[PDB]
């Protein structure tokens, strides 16, 4: 049973003055807790350009495929010349239409943030439209695929508030099945790049998350465990000029404000 939410309104404050400050620097998050019901919402609602964020929902639609029965993990997926991507990944310095197992290719898509291993996995789920329609069917509402990956220009849509609460589901137990819950979030704990979030984290804290930036947007979004025994979910995007370092600084500065907040209460 999940309590009810609870803004922490001082740490909201606190929060909102310290994003407003910044020029050219816009930002949206959203955090809750599991335990204690305190919630942060500043921006959460405003929809951003997803970047690679958007490789967490199409995880969960992949493992829903395989509880369904309509995609295995050991089936052979080819990388075709039209899902070759540039950019982050491994897979695009092999051999076109050379073949990989469903599971390898959903593992590199999260955890190096492989574009072409991503592009694979949506043509294979019946592509955007479909993807798109299974998005809001768990209530994400500014989740939406509209090109390839990756992406640059920033079509694909998504929000923090989504992200969190999708996260939130699959760690209540809800959409997909014990066994595949449990691959997603050991995937989810083996990225390598962990400079957003898991920086602001005290000693012993774990996270499972997905981070994206096309460098006109970073963030980052996924579930913490906290040594005291808490959980919280925790999505922040931000909107920055180009490679701005202040951009990821912000996100690191949040996740420590708020985890601090959580070992006093
Ligand atoms: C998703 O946003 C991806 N971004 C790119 O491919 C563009 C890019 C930008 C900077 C360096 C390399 C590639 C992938 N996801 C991000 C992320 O997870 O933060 C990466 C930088 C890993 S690439």
């Amino acid at each position: 049973t999940l309590p009810p939410e609870r803004p922490l309104t001082n740490l909201q404050q606190q929060i909102q003055q310290l994003v407003s400050r910044q020029p050219n620097l816009t930002a949206g998050l959203y955090f809750f807790n599991l335990d204690s019901g305190a919630s942060l919402n500043v921006g959460g609602d405003q929809v951003f350009p997803a970047a690679s964020t958007i490789k967490f929902p199409i995880l969960v639609a992949f493992f829903k495929a395989v509880d369904e029965g309509r995609v295995t993990l050991q089936e052979r997926l080819t990388m075709r010349p039209d899902l070759i991507a540039p950019e982050a990944g491994t897979l695009q310095y092999q051999k076109p239409n050379s073949q990989y197992a469903a599971l390898e290719v959903a593992e590199l898509m999260i955890t190096i943030s492989d574009n072409t291993a991503t592009n694979m996995i949506i043509d294979r789920l019946g592509g955007a439209a479909e993807l798109n329609q299974q998005f809001q069917e768990w209530g994400l509402e500014n989740t939406v695929i509209n090109n390839p990956l990756p992406d640059m220009k920033g079509t694909n849509t998504t929000s923090p508030r989504d992200l969190a609460t999708l996260m939130l589901k699959i760690g209540q137990g809800e959409i997909l099945s014990p066994r595949s819950r449990d691959r997603l979030l050991d995937i989810m704990r083996r990225t390598v790049t962990n400079t957003l979030l898991p920086a602001g984290l005290g000693k012993g804290a774990t996270i499972a998350h997905k981070t994206g930036d096309i460098g006109i947007v970073v963030g980052d979004a996924g579930m913490v465990d906290m040594p005291n025994g808490q959980r919280y979910v925790a999505a922040m995007m931000v909107k920055r000029p180009y490679n701005d370092p202040r951009g990821s600084e912000l996100i690191r500065q949040v996740s420590r404000m708020v985890y601090q907040a959580f070992e006093k209460l």
